[PDB]
């Protein structure tokens, strides 16, 4: 349920989420 499009905006938020 969850698009590969989000994969790369999530690895961002995901960059910005820990920092």
């Amino acid at each position: 349920f969850l698009p590969i499009i989000i994969n790369l905006k999530a690895l961002a938020a995901l960059a910005k989420k820990i920092l």
